[PDB]
């Protein structure tokens, strides 16, 4: 497992506004804990699956 920005199949890291939205959405992502790294970024989990597809080196391209 590992921390990072959980991205859906499109490679889009879920965003957030508070820290509880990240911790929750994070638990669903299989992460133990997670907050919302604002700084113009998105949520942040801690415990995502190894293969857990997270922001790699591209942009959230729909389709």
């Amino acid at each position: 497992k590992k921390d990072g920005y959980p991205v859906d199949s499109g490679n889009c890291k879920y965003e957030c506004l508070k820290d509880d939205y990240c911790n929750d959405l994070c638990l669903e992502r299989k992460a133990d804990k997670g907050y919302c790294y604002w700084g113009k970024v998105s949520c942040y989990c801690y415990g995502l699956p190894d293969n857990s597809p997270t922001k790699t080196s591209g942009k959230c391209n729909p389709a």
